[PDB]
C-alpha cells in the first residue's frame, strides 16, 4: 500500500513552501492537521486562545522578516472567530494564508438548503469573498496541495493580502498515491516596465529634476516589494525631502537629513506644511489613504502636481481627479527604473532643491513634534512626553507594535526609528486588541525575539485572553498599557459633537476597566507603574532589563487631547485645509508658514 | 426648522418596539447612535469589552422572557467581531437585530473597486448574507426606521433567526421631518392548518391511537412557538412516553412521570433504548441533528415510524427518505390543533401504553443517569456526579447556562429541571465562550437578576474578557469553572484517532490556561475551590448564597470520560465500527444489549 494520509502530504507541502509557524486552535474540523503537522515537526504550532490573535499573528509574523505564516482554524466558530484579522491583512495588504477545517464535504456544498451544514458547519469562503484574495474549499484529495500552493502564490503575488483554503474533514484523512498529487505551477511574474510605464518614469524624472520644491511620499508598498534599501541612494542622488505614511515609517532612518516626518489628519505640524507647500509630490508605495490626504483633494498640495506610484490599479486612479501620473508599478521595479535614469551616462541635469531643503529644517525648529501643546496636565504625565521619554531606551534592533488609541497617536506622531528597528501596527482596519497578537507574530518570527508592545486599557480587552499565551511560552514581551479612564479618543469624538456628558466612555458612562498589575500578578507577569516623572527613567531601564514578559501601566490625564490634528472649528463649523490643525496657531503665524499665503478657509477662524 | 436627527428616531423606536437592552461597544459610526438612545433613557445600553459578546448576549436575553434585544456595532472590526455571534443565533433559531454603523454613505456600495470603504468599512451585510435571516442598508433617512421594524419582524417570524441592519454615519447624523418617517407594515400572519396540514394532524392522531410504543420528542421550537404550556396536557392525556431535546430540557420536569431523558450520541442510555424500540416517533420542534439521531438515519428506531413537525419545510423534510408525516407547522399551531382532535367527540380511543410505559421505568431502573461509570477517578471529583450533587443546590427559579467541553456534556446528561427553571447554551453552532456573554444576557433580561454558568478552563478564554463586565454592573453570576489541563473534549477526539500523545490539548502540548482563582481576586470576584467532596456542600451553599458575581473553581481529572457516549469501537489490525445508536459506550455487555433490544440487537452489535 503506497497510499500517504492528505494531512501528512499537506504537513509535507508547508515545509517545501518554507512556512514554518502556524497559529490557531485545534478542533474535531482539523484535528487530523494538528497530529500531522506536529509528527512532521518543521512547522511549530502555536495554539492561541482566540482564533481572532491567530489571523493578527501571521500579518507581523510575515511584516518581521518576510516569511509567510499560516493560521489554522477549525469549523464553525473556530473559522468565524478568524474574520476579523482576515480583514486588517486585506486592509493592510499583509500577505497570509489560512488553512480551516469544515465539516464533511458531503454536507459541504452551497446548495445545502440548511442553515448549517452538517453538524456546525458554514461556507467559511463566502463568508470572506469580498476581504480576501482567493478562496477555495477543496473537494478532491489530489488537489489540497495545489490549493495550498496555490493559496500562498496568490497571497504574495501583485498587492499582497490573505487567502483562504478550506479543506474538509474527510478530505484531511483520506489516503492516495502521492503520485497522483497536482501541483500549482506560478505564472512568469509580469514585466511592469512597458514602454508605457518607462515614458511614466521619463516624466516623473523630468519633473523631479525641474521641481524646486519636491516632496517623496514613502509607503509601506515599497517594503512589501522589497525595495527599502533603494531608498537613501534615491533620496540623496534626488537631494529631495521625503515623507513617509505611518505604515512605511521604519523604511528610513527618522534622523536621515532628507526625511522629514509624517503628514495627514494626525500629522506633525511640520510635515503637514512641508507637504502642503510643495510644488511635486512623489507618492511611492502609499495608499493616500483618508487620514493621509484629509477630505478634499482640492486642498491637497495646492501648487504641486501629484504623481503616484502603485501595484493596484484602482488604488493608482482613485484620485485622477487631481494627479497627474498613475503609474500601476511595482515599488522595487519602479525605483530601479528611476535610479537606472539617473545614474545613466545622459541623465539630466537635477536642479538645487536647497533652499527647500532648508525650509523644511525651518519647518522642523518652529514646529517640535513634541512641543508646547504638549505640556503635562495636573499631575499626570502627558502620553507625547511619556514617548519621547520612551524612545530613549530603544535597543538597537528594537521592535514596536501598537494597538489603537493612546499608543497608536502618541506613537506614530512622535517615535523616531533607526535603520533595523521595525514599527507595525494595523492601520487599514484599526482594530483594538490587535497590539497582543501583534507581538506574538513578531515573537515567534524572531525565535521568541523581543518585542515592546504600546497598549491600551480599552485594547487590551479585545484579546485579554493571549496574556496567558505570552506567559506560556515565556515570550519576552514588554507591554505598555495606556490606563485614561476608557475610550479616550471616543471621549474627543463625542465631546466635539455634543458637548455634553460621556456616553459609554469611562467608568461613569458604563466602561471600565481593570487593575493591569493585579491582573500581570495573575498571569505570574512581573508589573509596574509609571505615573510620574521621578520614578520613570529608572521604570522603563527595569522593563527593558526583564528577560521575559513585562506589564508596565502608564497613568494619563483621563481627558488629555490628541494634538496636532485636523479638527472641526467652530467659525458655523468648518472643516479646515490640510495644514491647519488645531489647536489653532495664530493666523499672523500660519499666514508666514503657507508660501502663497492661507486658504480662505483659515483666514476666519 | 421643523426636522428632527434621523438618530434620535432610532432611538423612539426602539423603544416603541418594546427594545429595553441594546449590547455593543462605541465607536465612530455608531457614536450618533449612542448619543440618542441614552438621551431618551428607555433603552439601557450595556458596553461589553467585545462585539462578540454583544451578539451573543442578546440571544440567551431574548430566551429568558420572549423580549428582543438589540446588538449595537460600528464600523470596521465593531462589525466583523459580532459575526460568531450572529451564527450561533443563526444556528439556534433564536430572534435578535443588529445595527450596525458604517463609514459615510457615498462610500457603502458594493461596486466600489477599493478593498475598503471610506476609512475603515466593508460591506457587513454581504459577510452575513448566508447567517442571517435579513440584510439592508440604509441609504435614505426617511427608511431607517423602515427597516429597523422590519428587521425586527423578519426576526421573530417563521423560523426566528438574527437581522443585520447597517446605517451609515451621515444616515445616522441627517435631519428630516418626521412626517416623512415611513413604517413598515408586517403581512398577515399565515394560516397554517390548512386541509392538507389538517389531514396530516388526523394521520398522527391515527398513529398515536394505534401505537403501542410511541414516544414524543420535544424541542425547543415549541418554545419558540409559545406552547410549551400545552405539552404536560397533551403527554398526560396521550398516555405516551416523551423525550426532551438538550435545547427543550427546561420545557417540562424533568422528574414527570411521562418525561424520560435526553437521546442521542451523548444521550442517556435509558433514553436511547427507549428511542430505539420504539414503534412510532412524533418528533415536534426538534430538529432532528446529527448529535440526535446518530450516523445513519436507517439505524434510528428501527421499528418505528417517525413524524416530523418543523416550522422550517427544509428541516422537516430533509429526512424524508425515512420520516413519513412531514408536517410543515407552528409547534404551537401544531399542538393546539392536536389537543382539539383529541378533546374531540370523535376522537378514536387511545389504546393503553402501559406496559410500554412500565417498560420505560424499566430502562431508567437499569441505566440511571449517573452509573458506575461515573466513578471517581483516583483522587478527583467525577463531573458527572458533580452536577448530580450540584443540581440539588438549584433555586426555585434558577437559571443554568453552560460553555461547551464539560459544563455542556455533563450538565446535559445530569442536571434535572423542573417548571420555573432554565437551562440554555449554543448547540447550534456550539461554539467556546458562550457561557459568561450568556450569563449577560439573562442576568439582564431579568434586572441584573442571578444565574449559574458552567463554564470550563478553555471555554473561560474566548470571553475572558466579559468578567470586566460582570463586575462592572455588580451581576450576581455564580461562575464555574471546571479545570482539567485544556480541551478535554478534544483529548478523547484525538486519542481515539491516532492513539498517540496529546497535541494541542493540554499544558506539555502547548495550551495552558491561568488560575481562575487568582484571575478572579484581580478582579475583585470572591473565589472558591472545590478539589474533593469532603468541602463541597459547604462551598456550594456559599457560592448560592452570595449576592454578588463569584467564581468557583472545579477541578476534576485531566483524563476523565465522556460517557455515556456512542462512540467507534477500535480493534488491534486498525478495524472500527461505528455502532448504532442504542449500543452507547463503554459498550454493556452482550447478552444483556439482547435483552434489551425488542427484535434482538442489531448486527453491528453481536461482534463488537
Ligand atoms: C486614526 C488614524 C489616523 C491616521 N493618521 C495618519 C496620518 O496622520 N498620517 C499617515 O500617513 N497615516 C495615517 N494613518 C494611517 C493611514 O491612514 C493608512 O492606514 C496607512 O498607514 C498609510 O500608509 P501606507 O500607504 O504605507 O499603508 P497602506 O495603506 O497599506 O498602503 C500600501 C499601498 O501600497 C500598495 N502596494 C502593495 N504592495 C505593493 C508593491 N509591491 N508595489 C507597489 N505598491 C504596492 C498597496 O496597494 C497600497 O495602495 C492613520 C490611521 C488611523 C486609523
Ligand atoms: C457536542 C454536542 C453533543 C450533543 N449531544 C446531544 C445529544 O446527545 N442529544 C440531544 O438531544 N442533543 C444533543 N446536542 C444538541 C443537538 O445536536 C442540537 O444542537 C439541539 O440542541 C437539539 O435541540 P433542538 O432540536 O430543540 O434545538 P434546535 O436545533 O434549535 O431545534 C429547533 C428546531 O425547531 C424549529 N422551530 C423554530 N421555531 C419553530 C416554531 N415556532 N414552530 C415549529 N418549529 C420551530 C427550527 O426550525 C429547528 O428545526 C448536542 C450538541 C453538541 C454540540
Ligand atoms: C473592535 C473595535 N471596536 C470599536 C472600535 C472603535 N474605536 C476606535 C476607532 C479608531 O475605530 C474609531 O472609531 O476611530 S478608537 C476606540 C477607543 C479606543 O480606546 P482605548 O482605551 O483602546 O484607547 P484610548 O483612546 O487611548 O483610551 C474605539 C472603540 C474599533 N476600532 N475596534
Ligand atoms: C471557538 C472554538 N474553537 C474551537 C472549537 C472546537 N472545540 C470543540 C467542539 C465542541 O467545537 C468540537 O470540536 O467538538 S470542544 C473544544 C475543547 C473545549 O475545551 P474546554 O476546556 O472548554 O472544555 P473541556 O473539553 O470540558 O475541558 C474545542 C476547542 C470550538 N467549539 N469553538
Ligand atoms: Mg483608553
Ligand atoms: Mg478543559
Amino acid at each position: 500500500d503506497n497510499k500517504v494520509k492528505v494531512a501528512e502530504l499537506v504537513a509535507e507541502a508547508l515545509e517545501n513552501l518554507g512556512i514554518q509557524h502556524a497559529f490557531g486552535i485545534i478542533g474535531a474540523g482539523n484535528v487530523h492537521l494538528f497530529e500531522a503537522i506536529a509528527r512532521r515537526g518543521y512547522t511549530e504550532i502555536v495554539c492561541v486562545h482566540h482564533e481572532q490573535a491567530a489571523c493578527m499573528a501571521v500579518q507581523t509574523y510575515y511584516r518581521t522578516n518576510g516569511r509567510i505564516a499560516a493560521a489554522l482554524l477549525t469549523t464553525g466558530a473556530g473559522s468565524t472567530n478568524g474574520v476579523t484579522g482576515v480583514v486588517s491583512a486585506w486592509a493592510d495588504s499583509i500577505p497570509c494564508i489560512v488553512i480551516a477545517g469544515n465539516e464533511n464535504s458531503k454536507f459541504t456544498f452551497p446548495e445545502n438548503p440548511l442553515r448549517m451544514w452538517g453538524v456546525q458547519g458554514y461556507d467559511s469562503c463566502q463568508m470572506v469573498e469580498r476581504v480576501s484574495k482567493y478562496q477555495m474549499r477543496v473537494t478532491k484529495m489530489e488537489r489540497a496541495v495545489y490549493e495550498l500552493e496555490k493559496g500562498v502564490h496568490l497571497a504574495l503575488e501583485g498587492r499582497p493580502g490573505p487567502t483562504w483554503i478550506e479543506i474538509p474533514m474527510d478530505i484531511q484523512s483520506g489516503r492516495i498515491d502521492p503520485a497522483t498529487l497536482e501541483h500549482y505551477v506560478a505564472p512568469p511574474a509580469p514585466d511592469y516596465l512597458t514602454p508605457a510605464v518607462a515614458a511614466q518614469v521619463d516624466s516623473v524624472l523630468a519633473a523631479l529634476a525641474k521641481a524646486e520644491r519636491p516632496v517623496l511620499w514613502l509607503g509601506n508598498g515599497i517594503r512589501l516589494a522589497g525595495g527599502e534599501r533603494l531608498l537613501k541612494p534615491l533620496l540623496e542622488k534626488l537631494g529631495s525631502p521625503a515623507l513617509v505614511s505611518w505604515a512605511g515609517i521604519d523604511m528610513l532612518d527618522s534622523s536621515h537629513p532628507l526625511v522629514f516626518g509624517r503628514a495627514g489628519v494626525y500629522g506633525q505640524r511640520a510635515a503637514n506644511f512641508i507637504l502642503q507647500n510643495s510644488d511635486y509630490v512623489l507618492a511611492i508605495g502609499t495608499r493616500l489613504a483618508i487620514p493621509q490626504i484629509g477630505y478634499d483633494l482640492n486642498e491637497l498640495a495646492r501648487l504641486a502636481r501629484i504623481d503616484v506610484v502603485d501595484i493596484d490599479g484602482d488604488e493608482a486612479i482613485k484620485h485622477a481627479k487631481r494627479t497627474q501620473e498613475n503609474i500601476v508599478c511595482d515599488a522595487r521595479v519602479f525605483i530601479e527604473a528611476l535610479l537606472a535614469r539617473l545614474n545613466a551616462a545622459d541623465a539630466p541635469a537635477i536642479a538645487s532643491k536647497a533652499d527647500w531643503v532648508a525650509k523644511c529644517r525651518a519647518y522642523e525648529e518652529q514646529f517640535p513634534w513634541v512641543g508646547a501643546e504638549h505640556a503635562d496636565p495636573e499631575g499626570f504625565i502627558n502620553s507625547y512626553r511619556f514617548m519621547e521619554r520612551l524612545n530613549g531606551f530603544f535597543k538597537d534592533d528594537q521592535v514596536v507594535v501598537t494597538d489603537m488609541g493612546t499608543a497608536l497617536l502618541s506613537g506614530h506622531q512622535v517615535l523616531r526609528f533607526k535603520e533595523g528597528q521595525r514599527f507595525m501596527t494595523s492601520t487599514g482596519l484599526g482594530e483594538m486588541g490587535y497590539g497582543l497578537p501583534a507581538a506574538l507574530g513578531v515573537s515567534f518570527a524572531n525565535d521568541r525575539g523581543e518585542v515592546m508592545c504600546l497598549n491600551c486599557d480599552g485594547g487590551m480587552m479585545m484579546n485579554l485572553q493571549e496574556l496567558q499565551t505570552m506567559v506560556h511560552h515565556n515570550l519576552p514581551i514588554k507591554l505598555f498599557i495606556f490606563n485614561n479612564d476608557g475610550y479616550l479618543m471616543i471621549k474627543h469624538t463625542q465631546k466635539s459633537l455634543f458637548k455634553s456628558d460621556y456616553v459609554g466612555t469611562d467608568r461613569k458612562s458604563g466602561v471600565s476597566c481593570p487593575d493591569f498589575s493585579r491582573l500581570a500578578a495573575a498571569f505570574d507577569i512581573p508589573a509596574y507603574q509609571i505615573r510620574g516623572w521621578d520614578e520613570c527613567d529608572a521604570t522603563l531601564a527595569k522593563v527593558q532589563a526583564h528577560t521575559g514578559p513585562v506589564i508596565c501601566e502608564v497613568f494619563m490625564h483621563p481627558q488629555q487631547l490628541f494634538s496636532p490634528k485636523l479638527g472641526v472649528v467652530s467659525r458655523t463649523l468648518v472643516s479646515p485645509p490640510l495644514e491647519d490643525l488645531s489647536p489653532l496657531i495664530p493666523r499672523d503665524v500660519l499666514e508666514q508658514a503657507m508660501i502663497g499665503g492661507m486658504h480662505e478657509k483659515s483666514k476666519t477662524l
